[PDB]
DNA sequence: TTGCAAAAGGGC
DNA sequence: GCCCTTTTGCAA
């Protein structure tokens, strides 16, 4: 409760007024101290500011010639504790240079940085203790003289460190954050692999689950990390938090392991796990979907480019109404059939009045010489059949799933509205076609959120990984998304590794931020150009290479930065539990 | 609780300068009638956002034409034709019985009692039976019956018996010989025409660009455009409303644009404005683009950059005005009360 | 109230030396009358903006090409082609007489006798 | 005769 | 590098 200094200067320095600090003898010989980002409470004039060092160096005070009493004193082995007062006193000081960001007034309103220049005989800087830094920490941004919103319940996220400096940290000041900052509103995680980026975007989708049980998830799983603890860790997984929360029917896990991923499942949740996650194939039967067979066959030339052949395109406008003629039907089966998809054991068609099994061999020898001894286009797809040679990879008889239709109903059916489901794709098992897929649902699922407008929003949010991979095309579905998906309550959640990549737009239009450390100086200067607040921890980020410390920064009522210790999933879950 | 324009409207007593075109007239009516008493047809008049497509099948063959195009986007040969050759069609009765056949096999439903005459017989697709004879009985509009399940998501802007023409409508209220002053506020419920807001701006954008530059040496338009998030719009050096924003002074036509992001907005437009209010903004970028704009910013630069104050705004009205003037903009509720004295 | 070209010239005594073109003959007459008096007809002549795109096909293909993608996007391969190549068209006379055709399909009264190969 | 696939040379 | 053309061969 006492000035931990003398004020000694003060100028305005760019768009920010600054104060020197200086640090006598006695009070070093006491231990007190500054660090560098340290938040300290300066009183100028009856009002309180907010301070953070920001530099220390050492100059000499008064008239003295520090280096030759020093080189005299060492010559002699003088010991400078306990033999030599008059010299220790006479040399020993400190500068510092702190930073005013604003000052908290009325009922928790922050007004931004100062216009009015304090004077330094008035001005004294103090230590700011738990209660002023916990209450500072809760207040922003507010419009004049009005009253705090008092919103919904907040949860813990982390508490206040100054890295890995011992002394430097304050697990009592703890970072309050209401999970609907992430509803809607496109986030990012950058930072390097592996320094807990997995940990806060697993909290994150925890606290969305808990909160608002009526916002359906789009699980981009590239690295199959968010299903459950990996073979590397003991962290739990987006089902054991759930089983452990005992949120029930939310999960909804699309793969092509069903077998082993069910094992893995029962062998670290029990044998009740089919209460919680519901277990999809990938892979579709074209013998029930032959719209999907011909969309997919006809689209393929599009994206390629060039005009798609004629037949492809009246078959793929005309198979509805193909559906009522079996002669035709009979025609397209037999195309598939020529690709060479396997059928399942037992299909029957049925030609003129005959009835084939094309499952048995004999039965369609006799088929192709009935069908060989025009109809629409029938004949002609029946000719070209080898076009549908490339399906055989997506082919699985006995599925009838189309979880390219199964997700769109998950994500937007009027039956489904409300607790949505918390879709999950693991994508490493579609080996090259991935991405194929996960653009043409990202495509289907946009139109149809585009479409529902007015009705009832998409209310979902999407998660992302390697964002830069994505984001990179200015025409791709995702840069869409990105840039009009608030607009359908379309949110996201991206995480990059590499803040260059991503274009300025997203960049700049991003209302969240949750920065680890990164080794490249690129990176650094892109994220301070998109972001102010951001030109104080550069040189952290650059040369601090430190697991679990994050910057948080919520747009848009945030005041500055804050340097986070982020909270473990498991304390959280246990949190969560009483 | 902040007023909207009929709000202020109804409070400084100006009635029948309103004309709300709207694709959910039912509800906006029932809100209109909440906030502003039982007599709110003195002040706002809604309108309809619909059309019925056997009117304007030209309209309905562009929207199918200027569709997204995912991936490929190779515009259809038949669609063109069709776009290009439904005039000539208009007096060839088959070719017209062909193309509203293509549009109820897409699933419009017509006016109650439609009249077609395949080869020479009248048919009647509002019955069904009838629209079964001639579907069972069936140049150019071959292809468009063969394809016409592309019309299928002009569903959610059909409606029967309308014969309307919205963009005509508004055409007429903006720059119609009779409605020569007077003014007329026209507000557009842009989000209520689904996907089809792009096409239906820019198509009503030029119209009256062009209805504009026909006017001249007679009158000027006198009226003004208000755009909102106009880096989306202004950001194409050869679209209609880059056109606008860069030869409007001419025909009398204005504008007012929000971005929020000065970097976007061309330089050739942003050298070229002549009012300024700038609020705060978070981007060294946007300040640099600012001050290379204008000189007299840079004297607030840093406060732009490091003050994130609600409601505080800078204003430069050029060219006359001597320095920038900081300013706690009035709001619209005391605009209101005063302006009643 | 800054004096016009053409009141200076009257001014100065100038004759017959101004030749104003415009698309809005009509009003430009009226004004000028206003302005210059009865006489006005020695200082100005006005004369009509309007130009023989039989003879000026480029500038034909330039402006369609202009007017689209200024209602949308996406202009027409066949059209770009044309816009692009204009120039070697006009020593093929096949193309040369495809074009014309177009322009009377258009509906553009061409002048009396011009005859294509 | 036409439509469609697949390889190789031209223009920009 | 990228984007159209011409040619041959096998349907029909």
């Amino acid at each position: 409760e006492s000035p931990i200094g003398v004020v000694v200067s003060s100028r305005r320095n760019g768009p920010w007024a600054e104060l020197t600090l200086v640090l006598t003898p006695q009070e070093l010989d006491q231990g007190k101290r500054l660090l560098l980002g340290e938040l300290v409470r300066v009183s100028s004039g009856g009002k309180d500011y907010v301070g953070m060092v920001l530099d220390g160096y050492y100059e000499p005070v008064g008239r003295s010639d520090p280096t030759y009493t020093l080189a005299l004193a060492h010559i002699n082995q003088v010991d400078l504790e306990k033999e030599d007062p008059w010299a220790r006193k006479e040399v020993n000081f400190y500068h510092h240079r702190i930073v005013l960001l604003g000052r908290v007034v009325q009922g928790g309103l922050f007004a931004p940085s100062t216009r009015l220049l304090p004077p330094v005989v008035e001005a004294r800087v103090y230590r700011m203790t738990e209660e002023e830094l916990q209450r500072l920490l809760a207040a922003e941004v507010r419009t004049s003289g009005s009253v705090k919103a008092e919103g919904k319940r907040r949860y813990a996220f982390g508490h206040l460190a100054y890295g890995l400096e011992e002394g430097g940290e304050y697990p009592e000041v703890v970072k309050e954050v209401d999970p609907a900052l992430f509803v809607g509103r496109r986030t990012a995680n950058f930072g390097k692999t592996g320094f807990g980026k997995s940990n806060e975007n697993k909290v994150i989708l925890t606290l969305l689950a808990h909160a608002f049980p009526r916002v359906g998830m789009l699980i981009l799983d590239q690295n199959a990390e968010y299903l459950l603890q990996t073979e590397a860790t003991t962290s739990p997984g987006l089902a054991q938090a759930f089983k452990a929360l005992g949120i029930r029917g939310r999960i909804r896990f699309y793969t092509a392991r069903e077998e082993a991923w069910a094992r893995r499942l029962k062998e670290h949740l029990g044998t009740e796990w089919r209460e919680y996650v519901e277990v999809l194939p990938l892979k579709v039967d074209f013998y029930h979907f032959p719209e999907l067979a011909v969309a997919l066959a006809y689209q393929r030339r599009r994206l390629q480019g060039a005009e798609p052949p004629q037949y492809l395109e009246n078959a793929f406008y005309n198979l509805e109404d193909w559906k009522h003629i079996p002669d035709r039907m009979a025609y397209v089966y037999g195309a598939l059939r020529k690709a060479g998809l396997t059928p399942r054991k037992g299909l029957k068609i049925k030609y003129k009045n005959e009835n084939y099994d094309i499952s048995e061999e004999k039965s369609w020898g006799n088929l192709q010489e009935a069908m060989e001894n025009n109809k629409g286009g029938a004949r002609e797809l029946y000719s070209r059949a080898k076009v549908f040679s490339f399906l055989r990879a997506f082919h699985a008889p006995g599925k009838e799933a189309n979880f390219l239709e199964t997700i769109k109903e998950d994500l937007l059916g009027e039956k489904t509205e409300g607790e949505g489901k918390v879709v999950i794709l693991d994508l490493p098992s579609l080996g090259e076609a991935a991405d194929f897929f996960t653009l043409r649902l990202m495509d289907l699922l946009f139109d149809r959120a585009v479409e529902l407008y007015g009705k009832r929003q998409a209310n979902f949010l999407v998660v992302l990984e390697e964002a830069h991979n994505f984001l990179e095309d200015k025409a791709g579905i995702f840069y869409r998304v990105a840039k009009e998906g608030r607009k359908y309550g379309i949110g996201m959640l991206y995480s990059t590794q590499s803040p260059a990549s991503i274009p300025m737009e997203i960049l700049s239009q991003t209302e969240n931020f949750l920065v680890k450390h990164l080794s490249s100086e690129e990176d650094v200067k892109v994220l301070k150009r998109a972001k102010a607040p951001f030109a104080f921890v550069a040189d952290f980020l650059l040369s601090e290479p430190i697991i679990g410390y994050s910057y948080v920064y919520f747009e848009p009522y945030q005041p500055f930065v804050v340097p986070l210790r982020v909270k473990l999933l498991e304390h959280v879950l246990k949190s969560l539990d009483s």
